């Protein structure tokens, strides 16, 4: 959070090729739309990162004060799935997005992914150091175990699992 009590949240959204399977990308978009249009509270700072093998900042931190802010974030949810997978690239990019304004300690990441990534341990240290809270939504059934561990070690919530 900010020093004055505003939530800091970065959506980290898996748009990799595996997400083309089934309805995974539609479920990601549904979850992202619910979060952006209904759940996140007035006054929160909110950023958005997509990732395949590399991270793409869809939005720097912007504050939710109007329905236009929700809408402008929701219009940037990924339309298509392609490329490789690096959860860690997406999380590092989220940390950079947050740290343009604020510390990451007590900030939140909403990680929407199928979890099919066996290199997650590679950012454990950075994640522990960040103090961020990683919420994970597993959108497939073959999620690595390190996805859960991202949540467990940061105090985040786990869902679809
Ligand atoms: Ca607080
Ligand atoms: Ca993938």
């Amino acid at each position: 959070e900010t020093g004055i009590g505003q939530r800091i949240v970065c959506l980290v959204l898996d748009k990799s090729g595996s997400m083309a399977t089934g309805n995974r990308l539609n479920r990601l978009n549904q979850a992202g739309q619910l979060f952006l249009l209904q759940t996140v509270e007035l006054g929160s700072w909110v950023g958005m990162v997509t990732f395949d093998s590399a991270a793409h900042v869809q939005s720097e931190l912007i504050q939710i004060n109007s329905g236009s802010d929700r809408d402008t974030l929701a219009k940037r949810l990924p339309a298509a799935a392609s490329g490789g997978t690096s959860i860690c690239s997406g999380l590092r990019s989220a940390f950079t997005v947050i740290r343009k304004k604020y510390p990451t300690d007590g900030s939140e990441i909403v990680l929407l992914t199928d979890g099919e990534d066996n290199t997650i341990s590679g950012c454990f240290n950075e994640v522990k150091q960040s103090g961020a809270i990683i919420h994970t939504v597993a959108l497939g059934p073959s999620a690595a175990q390190e996805l859960e561990e991202l949540s467990k070690m940061t105090g985040g919530l786990q869902t679809y699992a």
